[PDB]
């Protein structure tokens, strides 16, 4: 489907301007799922495409429903997953911008993988954006140890699950224009002209 792989794939001799790392919601096919394939392609229209590597959370990270329910909103491995892939872009492209993002249960994904970076890596990602962040309420609106001003949450109005409960409804759908327009101008904000 839209999945992007090209942190894997790319060469650290011709590290891009900027790397998107983005984990997909629940159920959500391929790596980066309906907020995460437009997100990438805007990033890629602003910058060209080989100026920007887009990179889905995919490998241990199945988007299980059930995981929702786990401590931090995802697995543990899914999380070491979101890890493992901005240690990679720090080791590849330690000059590269990284941006990063997740829907859904992939927005608790990245805040948690974030949270557990080192030093080096937060401070290599510039931006930061989530949809339909599931622990909103319970992180206070940011993400432990990021600063807010390279962070975006939306969360729409009746998205419940950005309100402290995991209750989905079509509100938790209505990210898409969101995922086009305002988060992509926000990443592109935090990389720089
Ligand atoms: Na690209
Ligand atoms: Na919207």
């Amino acid at each position: 489907g839209s999945s992007k792989n090209e942190l894997e794939t790319g060469s650290a001799s011709n590290c891009p301007k900027a790397i998107l790392i983005f984990a997909r919601g629940s159920t959500e096919t391929g790596n980066l799922g309906t907020l995460g394939a437009p997100l990438g392609d805007a990033l890629e229209s602003r910058y060209g495409a080989s100026n920007v590597w887009v990179q889905g959370v995919g490998g241990p990270y199945d988007a299980a429903l059930g995981d929702n329910a786990l401590p931090r909103g995802s697995s543990a491995a899914a999380i070491r997953e979101g890890v493992r892939l901005l240690n990679l872009a720090n080791s590849k492209c330690p000059n590269s911008k990284v941006v990063a993002g997740g829907y859904s249960q992939g927005a608790a994904l990245a805040a948690a993988a974030i949270s557990d970076a080192s030093t080096t890596v937060r401070n290599q990602i510039v931006g930061t954006v989530l949809f339909g962040y599931t622990k909103n309420q319970q992180n206070r609106g940011g993400i432990p140890g990021y600063p807010q001003d390279r962070l975006r949450v939306y969360c729409a109005v009746g998205d419940l699950v950005c309100e402290g409960t995991l209750i989905v409804l079509a509100p938790h759908l209505s990210y898409g224009d969101e995922a086009r327009n305002e988060a992509p101008a926000f990443l592109i904000s935090k990389i720089g002209n």
